[PDB]
């Protein structure tokens, strides 16, 4: 038999600890390997160095039928070692099943592993809440026997469908907060019943590589040298994390720019409400699609340090990179972050918050407070802050 990797991920978290699996089995050149990793382009330099390795897009959170034709290229019996985003596990296993089932004679599923999109799970499980967990899995498993089977996927429950994989393969969860199955009383029959299948994410296997493997891994990733060195500094860092625009009655982009900015300040003044403190250095961690506002941001706030929306803050957890405190505009990736680094997180207006209640009312910010991560006085309310200038800095 012959056993063919593959790591399938429309997402970010899921791939960073692919890629570092990837990375740590690096010596073997040859063995077959399938990369459907949307956001991550390995580079040319790293794939000629591998035998077998192949590629496949995703489209609607799952394989192309191109992956019929590389698994095709392998006649004898295949062991398929499968690693996935669990929110999207059911969409990424189905054509891998189909092929399955077309070729029953000589492919089989050697295991599975599993890992956290991020708050997105845990959102979704709170969602499940007051339903009869252990009648929930019981039903998915059975649903899940029938997919595996016949073909037809129905599963009355989706969200409990993504933990159920035991009950047809070997299988390994590696969650963002063991915390929240540990702690959320409701939880307990899906504790219990993953049992010792799940461990928490590993952050420090970075840590453990030889320092080639490091610089492979962040090849992978695509954390250069230039930004990894303004990470090392030998003092407290703070990164700002910037928003694209909001309801401010107006359509002008400079606005949001300008009261971004003003929100900076009072983190990184002393006349601030948030203020840091005068020893940090100050980074900016713009949003993806904030384009030319966080150009904007970067020119009129001159002693910080530019980090690409490409660098996520899960990378930075892997690497031991995460600054001392994180704060500004709110968003779901704070969910990922430990508890200690978090400052201050502002929600602007939309449609679902016009004030703090409403941002606590958040989804992510409900488990967060659930499992004490922050505190209701961490979550400020945007127009709550006052106008405040600069300083010569």
């Amino acid at each position: 038999m012959k056993t063919i990797t593959l790591y399938l991920d429309p997402a970010s978290l899921p791939a960073l600890n692919q890629l570092m699996d990837f990375t740590q089995n690096n010596e073997d050149k040859t063995h077959p390997r399938i990369f459907g990793l949307s956001r991550f382009k390995i580079p040319d330099n790293i794939i000629t160095q591998y035998q077998n390795i192949h590629f496949v897009e995703l489209k609607d959170n799952r394989p192309t039928e191109a992956l019929f034709t590389i698994l095709d290229q392998y006649p004898g019996n295949i062991e398929l070692n499968i690693h996935l985003n669990i929110a999207h596990s059911v969409q990424l296993i189905r054509p891998i099943l189909a092929y399955r089932f077309k070729h029953l004679d000589r492919v089989s599923i050697q295991q599975l592993n599993l890992y956290d999109n991020g708050s997105m799970e845990y959102v979704d499980l709170e969602k499940e809440e007051n339903k009869d967990i252990s009648a929930e899995i019981k039903q998915a498993e059975k649903q899940l026997s029938h997919y595996l089977l016949t073909g037809k996927i129905k599963f009355d429950n989706p969200t409990i469908a993504r933990y159920v994989w035991q009950s047809a393969f070997p299988v390994k969860y590696h969650f963002l907060s063991t915390d929240y199955f540990e702690k959320a009383e409701f939880l307990q029959p899906l504790k219990e019943y993953l049992a010792e299948n799940y461990q928490k994410m590993d952050w420090t296997a970075y840590q453990q590589l030889t320092p080639e493997q490091q610089a492979f891994y962040l090849t992978l990733v695509g954390f250069n040298d230039e930004v990894k060195q303004s990470l090392e500094v030998q003092q407290a860092k703070f990164i700002f994390t910037g928003t694209t625009t909001w309801e401010g009655n107006t359509d002008v982009r400079e606005y949001y720019a300008q009261q971004q900015l003003n929100l900076l300040n009072h983190f990184t003044q002393a006349e601030g409400d948030l203020f840091i403190g005068d020893h940090y250095k100050i980074y900016f961690k713009g949003h993806p699609r904030g384009g030319e506002i966080n150009d904007y941001i970067l020119n009129n706030a001159k002693n910080i340090t530019n980090i690409p929306a490409n660098i996520s803050f899960e990378v930075l957890m892997m690497t031991g990179l995460l600054p001392d405190k994180v704060g500004g505009v709110a968003s779901s990736l704070y969910f990922s972050l430990p508890k200690e680094k978090i400052s201050h997180i502002i929600f602007t207006s939309n449609k679902q918050v016009k004030s703090k209640e409403d941002a606590l009312n958040n989804p992510y910010v409900k488990v967060m407070r659930r499992l004490g991560i922050i505190d209701e006085s961490q979550v400020i309310f945007w127009d709550s802050l006052k106008q405040l200038g600069g300083g010569l800095e």
